[PDB]
């Protein structure tokens, strides 16, 4: 049964998805909830939301640490961005660049306060509605890292008479962990402007890994006629395999692709619609 | 002043070190403690020492977390490994091999236990008397790691469709981070045997970095004619720059110049002495 905590707040309703993610009711408020149950790291993911305040992040409402973990979110009625890509289905390419735009300002947001993702993919970009033009936010903190002061940073300070030489080399590279998460952003930029994955073990001989190592997306020429070469320039700039060459959010943000005002206006609107609100003086 | 609980235990006394290390009695057995005061990770160090036991590895005997940390320790009358190797100090060869087989069991048992020490240097290695042939303790675990289930594992466990190459590549290197230890090791033994640190800012225009990374260290020929083959042998196989070839802890008990044993009964005699007692059935 569901514990009496969350019984006592919250009526519970049919399966959205699935870990599992349930409709709920809110009693207090007869408002809509979704909540996802973790069978039974999550203290922490809740910890890393509930300091999160962005858009385009999904926001914790309740918390519920039961036999399995419960935890109450605001119900996203688009679903799953997976869902409108899966079948080599794809998205017009306008729609493509306001979801991405949305996704590279909410990546950027948790790299300025020292948050990895590192789990991002179409399963946990969530739409905020059914309608083509919607907000979108991210999910699933499960595999999140918090960047703090290193044992790096605290190993240097002394002398490295006895410091071996592995831990010297490591200096040429750390501190882009970041940088995984856009490769992932890539990843999906990739698959919703194309409609298929760049790295897959379908018709081809080469390892998945050695496609991915060596970042030899497959490229369909047809598939991609269509799309705008700036689009697939901004592809190639997040599917950089040295990580330190690789494009960051705020270089994707500068991207040509990404300089577009009615694009820009469109989100602006969208934000304005959700938020309600509160009197302001003058 | 100490606080209250200590107080209550133990009285205090002259300094042995520094951080800082005093002499105490311990007020039931009027018998010497060492108490380390460390002012204000200290909690999993106290936690690591809790749960190993081996001769080789320094107990805990009481903590207190007050407004600066107290561990009560083991008093060691020797000192520091340290104060027998400066002013260019060399031990006789088989008091190096006395102590480095010490050395080398109790970093074997930290490695079979999922324990990873990282500050290994003379200042680390306690001697258990003022005599030469004596047992050795290891101590300052506050840089130590605990191996466990990587989030590595976890990655790996899914396919690879949205992984990051450099994550991928890092693969081949992983579950090494042992064998910094054994460079540690490598370098105490080093400098033991020829009163010398083998890479070092002294007399010499290579920077330390670049000395390390290299894997050249400073040899002097006539400082080492005293010294065997066997010796000068094992000390190459640690100071090995590629930690997948350096030599693993069973790998340095296996070398001939620890097959010495005159110097393994002098350890067991050793070992005896310490130990008292309880009668025992047959
Ligand atoms: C509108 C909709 N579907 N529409 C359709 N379906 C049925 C009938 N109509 C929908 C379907 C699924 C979701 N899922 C969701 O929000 N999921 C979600 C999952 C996980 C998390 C988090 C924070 N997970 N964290 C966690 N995962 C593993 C370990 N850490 C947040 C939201 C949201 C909406
Ligand atoms: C016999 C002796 N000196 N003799 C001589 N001197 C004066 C008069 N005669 C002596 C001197 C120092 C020590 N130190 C010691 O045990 N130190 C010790 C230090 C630290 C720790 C630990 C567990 N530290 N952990 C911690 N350090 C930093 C963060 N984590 C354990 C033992 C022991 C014995």
């Amino acid at each position: 049964v569901y514990p009496k905590a969350l019984r006592d707040e919250y009526i519970m309703s049919k399966t959205l998805g699935s870990g599992e993610v349930k409709l709920a009711f809110e009693r207090k408020t007869c408002k809509k909830v979704a909540i996802k149950i973790i069978s039974k790291n999550v203290e922490t993911e809740i910890e890393i939301l509930k300091k999160l305040n962005h858009p385009c992040i999904i926001k914790i409402k309740n918390f519920f640490d039961a036999e399995d973990y419960y935890i109450v979110l605001e119900l996203m009625e688009g679903g799953e961005l997976f869902d409108k890509v899966v079948g080599n289905k794809r998205l017009k390419e306008a729609t493509c660049k306001l979801y991405f735009y949305q996704m590279l300002l909410a990546v950027q947001y948790l790299h300025e306060n020292g948050i990895i993702h590192r789990d991002l993919k179409p399963e946990n970009v969530l739409l905020s509605s059914q309608e083509e033009d919607c907000l979108i936010k991210i999910t699933d903190f499960g595999h999140s890292k918090i960047l703090g002061e290193t044992s790096l940073m605290r190993t240097l300070c002394g002398t490295p008479t006895y410091l071996a030489p592995e831990v010297l080399v490591s200096v040429g590279t750390a501190g882009y962990n970041r940088a995984v998460d856009c490769w992932s952003l890539g990843v999906i930029l990739f698959i919703c402007l194309s409609g298929y994955p760049p790295f897959s073990e379908h018709r081809t001989q080469v390892s998945l890994k050695d496609q991915i190592t060596s970042g030899k997306y497959n490229f369909i020429p047809e598939v991609w006629a269509e799309v705008s070469e700036k689009a697939l320039d901004l592809v190639k700039k997040l599917l950089v395999v040295d990580p330190k060459a690789r494009f960051t959010t705020e270089e994707a943000l500068r991207h040509p692709w990404l300089q577009d005002e009615d694009m820009k206006r469109k989100f602006q609107d969208l934000l304005s619609e959700e938020n309600e609100s509160t009197a302001k003086p003058q």
